[PDB]
């Protein structure tokens, strides 16, 4: 939920955070 290297493993929507 944002922008970064990690796509986040919980939102399963299509975002990042790092």
């Amino acid at each position: 939920g944002g922008k970064g290297p990690i796509f986040e493993t919980w939102v399963t929507e299509g975002n990042y955070y790092g």
